[PDB]
């Protein structure tokens, strides 16, 4: 008995271990499979209540609150799609976000979110909130629109083919890509990480990476309750260094999944605050960005777990590749390890398929691959070029069919796993009616690994100075987005310019 769908999934969890430990807001309260399962049904009828229609767009700007993950799984029970949105973005930001995803519900915290309300407003796009109160007296999650429909889901039956997840990705045109994942997608994507990682209803975990990430939402959350394993959200609602290994152990983690930024300052904290045992986890798991040698090095001495660099991406539902279980296969440094439950083809401009050794396009084929980018004929010709999806990195397999990254064929700053488009950060600084030229650019970054700095040609007879520049990015970019350098010059010839203006 297969699931074809990740709510199927997610039901059949709740029916097998309905009394075992689904998600908890660590030191506040827990909630088991089949209860989690009644919330999400609850808030399911409410989002029919509220007007809420098969394929319809219902965005979702909250922390990692038990709140988000509740309505996130709700959107999709009704077989609505779950618009997830980075709380950190401006007015501009969620004004196209909103716009483009064609989102006909904004939901946030009882405390709001003001910026993403006032893009919600000029929209005309109802807004509404959600707060789980969980008391001796009672235990509901209270849905409260401003504009109200009305004064049930047993018709709905969930169809693989359906929209569940839809975020956006940049790529060459300044308009970042909408990527539609369907209900099939992530129960494919789902079973690969499970798979590769033995996931069971034994483990558990802490999530310390966002869930309006595919990274923290389907390898953190989506995977671990497919397993019927268990979720500790932290109470910050992010990750916080002081409570991490606390939660771990009061939890009893067997793994947890991070980025290097992030394994950096639980390593940092390890030096200076050391716990006086830790709980020995099955691994401990890397993505986003490539994590160096030495600090997977310095991971495994001081907790004495496997740690597992992984590589994944929106359009692949996350997981592509991952280096495997020990009992399973060896992990190599500086290497992302072999396929999961999908194809992989290192593929020359011609779409030949180059031999072990040789650096090409890392191009993918399975069922968690995305159907296509959203009305975007252009994106999608150049995207599925060969009858494979072009990732858009450069690397290579070594003679045990290792994948190696070695470069990038599309422009980003990966800047400590957040992506930097410098073509979106160009039409911004561009826009400015004092800038003429403007080129956006990557640096090297001893904390993030990569940073974006820009250059600037001014509108001739103009005195602007990098204090004008930085301000008005500051409301059209989120502030990890911005520029934190704008060395202004008189001509332009990038890789060139991040040559000239880096320091040594
Ligand atoms: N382990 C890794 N090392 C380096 N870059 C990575 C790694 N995993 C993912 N990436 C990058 O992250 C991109 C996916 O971005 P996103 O869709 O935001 O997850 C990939 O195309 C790579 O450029």
């Amino acid at each position: 008995e297969t699931a074809t769908t990740l709510t199927g999934l997610l039901q059949s969890v709740a029916k097998t271990f309905p009394s075992r430990r689904g998600i908890s807001l660590a030191g506040k309260f827990d909630l088991t499979h089949s209860h989690l399962n009644e919330l999400v049904e609850s808030a399911a009828d409410h989002l029919i209540s509220a007007g809420i229609k098969p394929n319809d767009v219902v965005a979702l700007t909250f922390p990692n609150t038990v709140e988000y993950v509740i309505l996130f799984l709700a959107v999709i029970r009704v077989r609505a799609t779950a618009a997830p949105l980075n709380a950190a973005y401006t007015a501009e930001e969620f004004e196209f976000y909103l716009s483009d995803s064609e989102s006909k519900l904004l939901l946030t915290p009882l405390e709001g979110n003001k910026p993403a309300q006032d893009a919600a407003s000029k929209l005309s796009i109802p807004l509404g909130s959600a707060s789980l109160t969980k008391s001796e007296e009672e235990t509901k999650l209270t849905i409260s629109l401003k504009h109200p429909e009305s004064g049930s889901v047993a018709k709905l039956i969930n169809e693989p083919s359906d929209v569940a997840l839809f975020l956006h990705t940049s790529g060459t045109t300044s308009r970042p890509k909408g990527v539609p994942l369907t209900q099939h997608n992530l129960v494919s994507s789902v079973k690969n990480i499970q798979s590769v990682y033995q996931l069971t209803e034994s483990d558990s975990t802490v999530i310390v990476l966002p869930l309006f990430h595919v990274h923290g939402l389907i390898a953190g959350l989506l995977s671990s309750l497919g397993s019927g394993a268990a979720v500790v959200l932290p109470a910050a609602g992010r990750f916080s260094a002081s409570t991490f290994w606390k939660d771990m152990i009061q939890y009893n983690a067997t793994w947890y999944t991070a980025v290097p930024t992030i394994h950096q300052i639980i390593l940092d904290r390890h030096l200076n605050n050391p716990e006086p045992a830790y709980p020995k986890l099955r691994f401990i798991r890397s993505c986003s960005a490539s994590l160096a040698p030495v600090i997977l090095g310095r991971l495994e001495e001081s907790f004495g777990a496997p740690v597992l660099e992984a590589y994944a991406m929106t359009e692949a539902s996350h997981l592509m590749s991952s280096n495997p279980l020990p009992q399973n296969g060896p992990h190599k440094a500086g290497s992302v390890g072999k396929p999961v439950g999908q194809e992989m083809a290192i593929l020359d401009e011609s779409g030949r398929v180059l031999e072990a050794g040789v650096n090409g396009e890392v191009c993918i084929r399975g069922e968690n691959v995305t159907k296509g980018y959203k009305n975007n004929e252009a994106a999608n010709t150049a995207a599925f070029l060969f009858g494979w999806f072009h990732t858009g990195d450069i690397g290579y397999f070594d003679s045990d069919g290792y994948l190696h990254l070695v470069g990038r064929i599309k422009e980003l700053i990966n800047r400590g796993g957040e992506k930097i488009s410098p073509i979106e950060v160009d039409a911004v600084l561009l826009s400015h009616p004092d800038v003429a030229q403007a080129v956006a650019f990557g640096i090297p970054d001893q904390k993030y690994g990569e940073e974006i700095h820009c250059a600037i040609i001014p509108r001739e007879g103009s005195n602007i100075d990098a204090e004008e520049v930085l301000t008005f990015c500051k409301k059209n970019l989120a502030s990890f987005k911005v520029p934190k350098k704008v060395f202004i010059t008189d001509s332009l010839p990038r890789r060139l310019v991040a040559e000239h203006f880096v320091s040594k």
